[PDB]
């Protein structure tokens, strides 16, 4: 038989469609184990912050008879999903997208009946509230402003909040209008020339929960209008921001800047990468120069999602135990949900695999553990002018490492 | 048959179906009759809520009404603006706690469908104004845990114009562990610090968590005489607010949403059975209110002779094209207007039903109204 699974990308889907079918490649000419057995995929592409769209693919995918469930899209269509997945008892791999660059907050789920939770988030929990606990808190910030853009989800914050009232620190929590040329003009129109100047006081200390693109504009728009000054110290909390981005708003900062995102462990897995004295074909072994940096995370965890996908095919046919799938279209009142189902969800709970980005497994709570952070700050030289030094990391199992 | 509508409830779905039948009733008492189908859904089911709203747009409808959560507004938002079916959705009470407008998905130009029977939370406005007149500087707003912070957005932009500050602290379901806790990770220097942060506080909890909140805060001796603390939400009875302050040690505020009082014509609006109203959430007041809405769109829309008939919609196909009517009937029921339980209802441009009005109850010195607030003129009293 074959081993069929559905996915469905929000627009602009290219790389998704690209990384997911090199995941489904790579797998069929290297896995041993999936050798003689067939994988074919279908793959669906929606239009962004449409969850009807969503639940129209995902039903034509239930009835080609699908194992499983990849997906990679907003909060919206994710909830829309999940509903449906539960219903149909079909297992969901979800990888939360991006949302536009800003700063990601974990969906707002619905809750599932008592283990009939077949929706497994790959992307880990979002864990920059202790980081941003700890940075605070070394730098004995008492006042501090946290700027947001129109996207961010401030629920993402609550466990951040309520430490920082335990701590009694005070926090002001300041919305950053789509338009940066209307926010500042705003400032100095709304506000008397001493009012302004103690804001400007305040502004010292700020948190960014910004797009790398939005920091960049807050920064020069702050430097242009004489609200920022030498004399300040600006945290950027993303997951997401590359290393041109950082160059970016260190040239544009007139003071301190400190950057929190997630970085993966180096992938040599030497001999596992290694077949008869030669080295193996596929993204995670042998991947092309400056291929992996083109890629958002988003896309690292869609392939190690196949990955763990595989991992559980391996174990339920080694164990000889097998489900055929069968065809239900989910829209029509009358579907029944997929018996298979609770079983192939198990199996793909109780997998451990190392991909791109390390380690994925899942815990009882259905979440991915493990996250790395790097916390970098400022530096300058006349040669090379400004650039951004690693002070710290911070991980999940350890803790931060290194000072501040 | 010619006037067919479609209706979505979550469970529960009593209160709702019953008054959305008495509209439907009051109604048909003043030659072409509305028909309409109900559907049942679970609470937090949008895939449920997209199944039954499919299979009413085969059996073709003129209008959705619905009342969900937003899990399931969403999801029918999306289906209502593919297909081009007028939706008139009305927001249910949150288990209680203070109500946040749904996040919904962004609508192709001109093709919004989905309009929103509640007006705008302008709670916001209200603590605004309530906190600056008390000259509050430093307070903590308490909300619960199914209360979405989101809306606090521009109460907390505002708040940071004043140079107030503001402590926001999430109280979770679990009452007798939110305190207990506080004992075990605190010194008494800091728990003592803690007590007195507790004297300026606005609660954004459910009528009865707040009263579960109030004792237990008196109980562990974290409550005082000289503290002020302010209930904010659109929904709490009289013998609830009462349970607040007799409960509470210091003075007490209450900020929620009222209403105007309407041969006698038999009807829930004008000839009220006794006691029936009081039995009734605010939902079900804007649910009845959202019929004679439509209602008065299909009396429009026929005098006019603009009529379209309903179209078998199939959500499976793809190719299946939107309601040819959807757009007419839709720009119909947004330049309507009518009086009924919640008062005047109506929709501005931006697809909203702008009037909302709050009382504010204060504090023998037991709890009398001091002031209202609508959204017209604003502040109405000191
Ligand atoms: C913001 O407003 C300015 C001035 O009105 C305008 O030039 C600009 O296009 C607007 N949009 C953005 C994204 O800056
Ligand atoms: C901590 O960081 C150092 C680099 O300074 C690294 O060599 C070491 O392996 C790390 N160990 C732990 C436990 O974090
Ligand atoms: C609430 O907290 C107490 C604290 O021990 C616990 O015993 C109880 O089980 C909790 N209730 C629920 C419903 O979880
Ligand atoms: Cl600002
Ligand atoms: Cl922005
Ligand atoms: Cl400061
Ligand atoms: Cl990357
Ligand atoms: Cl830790
Ligand atoms: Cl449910
Ligand atoms: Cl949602
Ligand atoms: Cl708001
Ligand atoms: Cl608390």
């Amino acid at each position: 038989s074959i081993i069929h699974i559905g996915a469905i990308f929000e627009e602009n889907a290219a790389k998704d469609d690209r990384v997911f079918q090199l995941a489904v490649s790579d797998l069929s000419l290297n896995d041993d184990i999936l050798q003689s057995e067939k994988i074919t995929y279908s793959i669906k592409v929606i239009e962004a912050n449409n969850p009807f769209q969503a639940v129209q693919e995902a039903c034509d995918l239930m009835t080609q008879g699908i194992l499983a469930l990849v997906t990679s899209t907003g909060c919206a269509s994710a909830n829309a999903l999940q509903s449906l997945t539960d219903a149909m008892h079909i297992p969901h791999l979800f990888v939360q997208r991006n949302p536009g660059g800003s700063p990601r907050t974990a969906c707002h789920l619905n809750p599932s009946p008592d283990g009939e939770a077949y929706t497994l988030a790959s992307r880990p929990p979002v864990r920059l509230n202790d980081v941003m606990l700890r940075l605070v808190t070394e730098l004995r910030w008492q006042k501090f402003v946290m700027f947001y853009d129109s996207e961010y989800d401030i629920r993402g914050l609550q466990s951040f909040l309520d430490q920082a009232s335990r701590l009694g620190l005070d926090v002001s929590l300041q919305k950053v209008d789509k338009n940066i040329s209307h926010v500042f003009t705003s400032l100095f129109t709304t506000m008397k020339t001493e009012e302004l100047n103690r804001y400007r006081d305040t502004l010292r200390r700020a948190i960014l929960l910004l797009s790398p693109q939005g920091a960049h504009s807050f920064i020069n728009e702050a430097v242009e209008t004489n609200l920022a000054s030498k004399d300040s110290h600006w945290v950027f909390v993303n997951e997401e921001i590359s290393d041109p981005e950082i160059l970016d708003l260190v040239h544009s900062a007139l003071g301190r800047m400190t950057v929190v995102r997630q970085i993966f462990p180096s992938a040599k897995d030497n001999q596992k990468c290694m077949r008869n004295n030669h080295r193996i074909s596929s993204l995670l072994c042998d991947p092309q120069e400056g291929y992996l940096q083109m890629l958002q995370i988003s896309n690292l965890y869609l392939y190690d999602s196949v990955l763990m996908l595989a991992n559980a095919f391996h174990r339920k046919l080694e164990d000889r135990k097998w489900h055929s799938m069968a065809s239900l279209n989910c829209i029509r009142k009358s579907t029944k949900p997929w018996n298979g189902g609770r079983s192939m969800l198990d199996t793909i709970k109780k997998g451990h695999i190392t991909g791109l980005t390390g380690v994925m497994e899942f815990r009882e709570d259905s979440s991915n553990p493990y996250v790395q952070f790097e916390i970098l700050g400022t530096t300058y030289s006349e040669t090379f002018g400004k650039d951004m030094r690693k002070l710290a990391t911070w991980d999940s199992e350890k803790g931060l490492n290194g000072s501040l």
